[PDB]
């Protein structure tokens, strides 16, 4: 498929600094929907601000887990079902944390800023739409841990 190239070209550019570019997702993420902060509760602690997120060691372990699980779906953009059960899963464990289906949309959106930013003209239509399909597909998977 010419989308799978797509995915594969453009993630390439960003996988050579993973944690600078996760850092983009994130503090994106946190200017379109700052309820999302206090989901991370290392130490029985919220962060006050998005810049305090920034300096946490286990913030920033989260983004490479995130940039990680990204990179196992680009890997495996020709079929995504031999993940579909470890999705799942990771799903239920982000239900269990507090995330809401939601919020998988502003994730998304968040993913494409990083995306747009990162590849400036390179991110035609076309990538746009190959990473959004891409993307929905690991929501879709990840969804069930809510089971529907
Ligand atoms: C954007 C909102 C998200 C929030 C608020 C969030 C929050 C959390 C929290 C609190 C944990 C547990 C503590 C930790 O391991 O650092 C966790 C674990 C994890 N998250 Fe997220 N997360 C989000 C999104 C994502 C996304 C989109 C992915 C992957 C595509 C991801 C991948 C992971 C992984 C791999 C773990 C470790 C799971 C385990 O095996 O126990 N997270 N996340």
């Amino acid at each position: 498929r010419p989308e799978s190239e797509l995915i594969r070209q453009s993630w390439r550019v960003v996988s050579r600094s993973p944690l600078e570019h996760g850092t983009v997702l994130f503090a994106r993420l946190f200017a379109l929907e700052p309820s999302l902060l206090p989901l991370f509760q290392y130490n029985g602690r919220q962060f006050s601000s998005p810049e305090d997120s920034l300096s946490s060691p286990e913030f920033l372990d989260h983004i490479r887990k995130v940039m990680l699980v990204i990179d196992a779906a680009v890997t495996n953009v020709e079929d995504l079902s031999s993940l579909e059960e470890y999705l799942t899963s990771l799903g239920r464990k982000h239900r269990a944390v507090g995330f809401r289906l939601s919020s998988f949309s502003t994730v998304g959106e968040s993913l494409l800023y990083m995306l747009e930013k990162s590849l400036g003209p390179d991110f035609t239509p076309a990538t746009r739409t190959a990473w959004s399909r891409l993307y929905g597909a690991v929501v879709q998977a990840m969804s069930r841990g809510w089971d529907g």
